[PDB]
């Protein structure tokens, strides 16, 4: 039926729905930012279209400025008269058609300037138009150059690359139940200063009466040294041991599948090749937690080097796990201990 | 040609030293060795049978940005030459079709005409001229003895197409050059490690020590030291953890994992109960399947890039009973260190028992 709520999905990307946020209006800086945040298939198109539109716009202006002076009349009557009676008076030499104005604009801005179409020193309006057009062309070229530099810089990153298991396990390890999951890497480099944090999502209350709605917490990931940095070259099985103080201690075994909990995993680090800090997220819910199972080993010795095979990443076989809550194993040994 | 037609000689006699020498072992171990990471970085694992994700052209561009400086110039030059040539051929075909080549040849064979009033693209007469006109249009030179009259609109289309593509080429190549010039400090990493490891006696318990130093005149900031032991174990309930990496404390005055790296240092590691080195003895520590990894992290203030340096130790290289010679020495007016005494180790009084028992038998004597 209607889906029961999750906090963050099976592919990260927190599903929260902020609503009625007090928003301000438009900051055109946001539009420019969209300009730099683009796809190449569209960046190339707008890049070309800017130049095409600019040339056409200044071509129409150039035709008008060739219209104002006595230019078109002179070049239309010279053909009839076949007389060189218009040698020097014209405003922009040999500009006599909208096509010719368009060609002159192309010549002037990309700095081609073939030089058969000279620009005299007479019509001040024309000199104003030339100054304006040259400045606009310089600005446009600089902006697009900046766009290309940002594109090249943001080329290297492709997509998130740290991979978490289909589901997790809850095994028995060293005389106390432990929550385990599997994390792997697909990169060529390795993640510097990697860190892993685990959280328990549960709707909670406080004994004195306050109400906490989607409260977070944190569960102590274990190392023999009480520290959280982890080095990831082989696929790893992150583990967390159940103590009396984690909220993952009073749950039962059979009745986990019908129980309101969520386990969020956050893995951060800094990539060595390009030096960009990254954070990858995932979550496990009640429906996708297989109690009492355990992961099979995947690293073996191939007589030349160690060898692992991620094709067998998510397979998980069931082995022994006592049918009691992780509390019953310590409050009353005779209840569980055997 | 048919070397061994006469096949008759078979099983007459061989009867020889092939393995029945009896004074030489028949076996040939051949001594192959596998370590978790090579002695000089380059983690050597074996990923295979991974569900592949195909390829995408953005990866080709990503390769374009990451090239050695002796290939960027080559791809630059090839790109420029190919572009000029391609548009030269387009211009040559345009000149051919519109009847310009014939007009120029016929009216220049006899100079009587001098007619250039009806031509598609003036003063293009050969492929040489077309491959000099395309030069004058792409690089924004514009020599201008060859105007483009306004008539033939196909030529104008070609000019628009070529100018825009030329700008694209110029912008992309400038971007590549700038990106490679900005990230030009980033040569490589030059962290120097001692190779041999001692287990001396100091401060009432054993140790685990080596030496590390830099070469760049910039010291490394927020340097952190991590030491791990690689071994295969199983749960008491019996599950194969294939290559368990166990973290072990590196001692320090306040138990924190930063180190300040200016003069080379000893990196101690006191063996205590939790440490996996509790159970290793003198004659034992030549035979063992263990690999101790060391991970050094920091940033270099000059380039502003985070760096991670890796090395690996095996039980075979580690030589019990030694320590490191005091490389430093107060000189005439200023301290100094001779890195030439890097791998040099000396021997001194070394107990031969295990730290497992160096508290069990409570006599500092062994
Ligand atoms: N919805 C919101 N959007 C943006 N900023 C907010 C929002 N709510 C609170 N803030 C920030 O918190 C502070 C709230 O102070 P303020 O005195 O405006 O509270 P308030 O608006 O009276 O609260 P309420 O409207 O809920 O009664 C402000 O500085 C504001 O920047
Ligand atoms: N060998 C592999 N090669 C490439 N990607 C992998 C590999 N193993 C796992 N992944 C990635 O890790 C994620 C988790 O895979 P997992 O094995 O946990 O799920 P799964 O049930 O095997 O998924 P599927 O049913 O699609 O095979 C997947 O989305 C997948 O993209
Ligand atoms: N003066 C030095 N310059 C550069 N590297 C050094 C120097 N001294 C030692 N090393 C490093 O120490 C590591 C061990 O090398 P090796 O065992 O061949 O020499 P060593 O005994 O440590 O020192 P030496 O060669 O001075 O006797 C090498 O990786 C090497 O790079």
């Amino acid at each position: 039926r209607l889906p029961k709520a999750r906090f963050i999905a099976k592919s990260g990307a927190c599903n929260l729905a902020h609503k009625n946020i007090r928003e301000q209006g438009r900051f055109l800086q946001d539009i420019f930012t969209t300009l730099v945040d683009l796809k190449w298939r569209h960046t190339l198109v707008i890049f070309t279209m800017s130049f095409l539109c600019s040339w056409l716009l200044f071509a129409i202006m150039w035709w008008l400025v060739a219209f104002a002076h006595g230019d078109i009349y002179a070049y239309m009557e010279k053909g009839i008269t076949e007389k060189s009676g218009l040698e020097s008076a014209v405003c922009v030499t040999n500009v006599r058609s909208f096509t010719s104005a368009f060609l002159f604009s192309i010549e002037v801005q990309v700095t081609i300037g073939f030089g058969g179409r000279m620009m005299t020193e007479e019509c001040p309006l024309a000199i104003t138009v030339l100054i304006l057009q040259n400045i606009v062309g310089l600005i446009i070229n600089a902006v697009m150059l900046g766009c290309i530099f940002m594109k090249t810089a943001q080329a290297h990153r492709r997509a998130e690359t740290l991979i978490f298991s289909r589901h997790a396990v809850i095994a028995v390890r060293n005389g106390k139940l432990c929550f385990m999951f599997r994390v792997g890497d697909l990169r060529k480099s390795m993640i510097i200063s990697a860190s892993v944090r685990i959280q328990v999502v549960k709707k909670t209350t406080t004994p004195e009466g306050e109400v906490v709605p989607i409260h977070q917490q944190d569960i102590p990931v274990d190392n023999p040294i009480e520290s959280n940095n982890i080095f990831l070259v082989a696929p790893l099985i992150i583990c967390h041991v159940i103590d009396k103080r984690s909220p993952l201690y009073d749950i039962s075994a059979t009745d986990l599948v019908n129980q309101d909990l969520e386990v969020i995993v956050i893995l951060e680090g800094v990539v060595e090749t390009t030096g960009i800090t990254t954070q990858a997220r995932t979550s496990y819910i009640a429906e996708e937690i297989q109690w009492g199972h355990r992961f099979v080993s995947i690293v073996t010795e191939e007589e030349g080097v160690y060898s692992v095979d991620y094709s067998k990443f998510g397979n998980t076989v069931r082995v022994a796990a006592p049918r009691c809550s992780a509390r019953e194993l310590d409050e009353k040994p005779s209840i569980l201990i055997q």
